[PDB]
């Protein structure tokens, strides 16, 4: 038993991390085959971030301006190209540790593991979720740009995030591995609007099911609620609308615990209105929304990977 | 910025996990050089748990009763020996991916990363701490026995834990890599006394320093205390006696934030007596004691490893 925030094993991603330097800016790059992916704003200076012209800046840059290192052994940049907000630094050596990689663009509510790197060296791994406002609550300092988020299907590493920048609130934003930002953000140092964050309801319900499997059962009621009456209670506390598809996704968890989704909704319908009086659920005093239904099945069935 | 429970990169540990099978029992083993380490109760059946005689049980077993597989490769066992509560299976092939390993026995209050494994395959990594009662709050199912805990010291992997069994309270217990259990426990299915769990005070203080660096400063008061008055409040709510040694390690955190340790103790002093009042520090409504001051320095400075 037990329940903790689990990140995927980072072994297959550590071998793809390199150091990328352009002038005085040093950040991380993703070395897959003979291509090195990194944030395109590595070619900028201090006052270039304020209003950059990336086309004009890349043109004044040449191949010997990019310094790519993989540990002590180096790589020679052969051809630089731009794809949206990421830089394609092609090299003369193909990565022998290239795994079965995969480029995916995730939806708000899905979780992934982040391998935080500095100077091309892995520092730590942790799990987080893409918030409904297309930001992530991660842990990043200077030098962490280029760190990637990923999942493992089985042997297929699914890259889905690359860190770019930090918001004034303290959350973080980035792109997929094709250079397209998550959200309405642009890679420019200027104040931009960020949306209001909501609570992922289908994730809170999966977390409550995890609490039932582990023994926490006090939050449970005997009543039921509609699929519409619950949405009234949800949409006040800035919770996210619950659909019929979410009920079908929670099938496995509903069948193992013998508690219908609409029954667990009635338990959640009561918790949001009254509070918790000062109790705890799974060792937490707040409701957790960073566990997808699939994350709960992994921790309560032992799903392993390559 | 940011702060999340962060685990060490598990790349160097994934290549050491193998599958050990003895009869019907299949669990995980640690492959370092030409030795495989696994819990000794792999030789037990279902009836042996109540009262196992490990000497008499091991004698009835031979080298060909132990089958070890590192994925698709079979490791033929040559010599089996028993050291405390772990079994050694010397195989004919040395692990070519043997990292720079190291066997350590951690103290209560220290943290480490756990690589939960099933059938010799890594399932995920998470961070936890050794509780003062020599238990850990982990996440383990059936087949997870043999999963190891570790720290990464630059280029040296420090193995410090191997999972063995689960307690009635939902917590877990195990041994070091020499076979010596953490705590008074013995590997036998029989009611066994566990100790009262206290809160690691030096970790809560370090966690409060992390909140100050990240922006959370509402809990800072204007009082101050010595080292003895705070211990009266701490020892009632089950915290560890705060010693002068704990004040000395928190230097880097106190020097960066400009807040003395005795100053943070007064702010903590009010936090135990008056509660928090539906408030959250670092996004948590409870006080966290699973972050050593070394962990906080790591996330707030950028320590990487090999
Ligand atoms: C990353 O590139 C890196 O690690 N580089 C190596 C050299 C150290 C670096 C690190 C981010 C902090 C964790 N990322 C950046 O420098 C990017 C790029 C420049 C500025 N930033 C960035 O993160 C800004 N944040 C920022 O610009 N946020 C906004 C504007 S704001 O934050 O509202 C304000 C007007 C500055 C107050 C822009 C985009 C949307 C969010 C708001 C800070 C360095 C100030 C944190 C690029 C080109 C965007
Ligand atoms: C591990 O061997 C494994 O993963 N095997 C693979 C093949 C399935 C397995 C993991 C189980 C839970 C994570 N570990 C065990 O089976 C050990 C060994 C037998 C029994 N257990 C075990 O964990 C017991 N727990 C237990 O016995 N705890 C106590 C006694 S008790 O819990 O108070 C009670 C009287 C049984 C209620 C003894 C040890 C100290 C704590 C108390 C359970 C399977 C019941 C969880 C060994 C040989 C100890």
């Amino acid at each position: 038993s037990g329940f903790r925030k689990m990140a995927f094993p980072s072994g297959k991603v550590e071998g793809c991390m390199v150091q990328v330097t352009c002038g005085t800016t040093t950040l991380n790059g993703l070395w897959l085959d003979d291509v090195v992916y990194c944030p395109r704003h590595v070619i900028c200076t201090s006052e270039d971030m304020l209003n950059p012209n990336y086309e004009d800046l890349l043109i004044r840059k040449s191949n010997h301006n990019f310094l790519v290192q993989a540990g002590n052994v180096q790589l020679r940049v052969i051809g630089h190209s731009m794809q949206n907000c990421v830089l394609k630094l092609k090299v003369d050596t193909a990565n022998p540790k290239t795994p079965k990689y995969k480029f995916v663009r995730i939806q708000p509510g899905q979780t992934f593991s982040v391998l935080a790197c500095y100077n091309g060296s892995p520092s730590g791994v942790y799990q987080c979720a893409m918030r409904p406002n297309f930001t992530i609550k991660g842990s990043f300092l200077n030098g962490s740009c280029g760190s990637v988020g990923f999942n493992i299907d089985y042997d297929c590493v699914s890259f889905c995030y690359m860190h770019h920048m930090e918001l004034p609130t303290g959350v973080h934003a980035g792109t997929d591995l094709e250079g397209n930002f998550y959200g309405p953000f642009v890679d420019r140092q200027t104040a931009q609007a960020a949306g209001t964050d909501t609570t992922i309801t289908v994730n809170v319900l999966a977390w409550l099911y995890a609490a039932v499997i582990n023994g926490d059962r006090w939050f449970l009621n005997r009543f039921t609620t509609t699929l519409n009456d619950f949405n009234l209670v949800a949409m006040k506390y800035n919770y996210e609308p619950l659909t019929q598809d979410h009920v079908d996704i929670l099938g496995p968890l509903s069948a193992q615990t013998g508690i219908a989704v609409l029954d667990m909704c009635a338990s959640l319908k009561e918790l949001l209105q009254n509070g918790m009086n000062g109790r705890t659920i799974l060792g937490s005093a707040l409701l957790e929304d960073e566990f997808t239904p699939f994350d709960v099945v992994r921790q309560c069935s032992g799903v392993t990977f390559q």
